[PDB]
């Protein structure tokens, strides 16, 4: 009944690219990127009413935002990071974004075929992440 149905369900991760250079370029000291970089995270995307909620689970940490579409919240990240976050529906793309001590970094989600792509981008590193239905 709304376009964002696409995007619910629950995914697994299936391929990485560049996620250590993300989180370098995030400041995420080395014993984190080790074993979040290890993660094999599953996603689990619901909507209920206008509130979406996004699981992240995995052996490093277990996340969960709920929020409304452009309305602001403040977001833990799985790094520590104490973040204030947005996010909007743009042209069927989930855009995430975080900001924190004067800085930026932008999470795009979309469907692409029968995959979820979610591109991390800070300052000029694009990490790929593509997950598939569970
Ligand atoms: O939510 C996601 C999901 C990903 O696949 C990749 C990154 N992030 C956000 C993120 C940023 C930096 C550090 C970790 C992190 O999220 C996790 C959470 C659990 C496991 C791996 C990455």
């Amino acid at each position: 009944s709304h376009m964002c149905d696409a995007f619910v369900g629950t995914w697994k991760l299936v391929s990485s690219e560049n996620f250590d250079d993300y989180m370098k370029e995030l400041g995420v000291g080395f014993a984190t990127r080790k074993v979040a970089g290890m993660a094999k995270p599953n996603t689990i995307i619901s909507v209920n009413g206008d509130v979406i909620t996004l699981k992240t689970e995995s052996t490093f940490k277990n996340t969960e935002i709920s929020f409304i579409l452009g309305q602001e919240f403040d977001e833990v990240t799985a790094d520590d990071r104490k973040v204030k976050s947005t996010i909007t529906l743009d042209g069927g793309v989930l855009v995430h974004v975080q900001k924190w001590d004067g800085k930026s970094t932008t999470l795009k989600r979309k469907r692409e075929d029968d995959k979820l792509v979610l591109e991390l981008v800070m300052k000029g590193v694009t990490c790929t992440r593509v997950y598939e239905r569970a």
